[PDB]
């Protein structure tokens, strides 16, 4: 799992 929030 990759959670990437910008």
């Amino acid at each position: 799992l990759y959670i990437q929030w910008l």
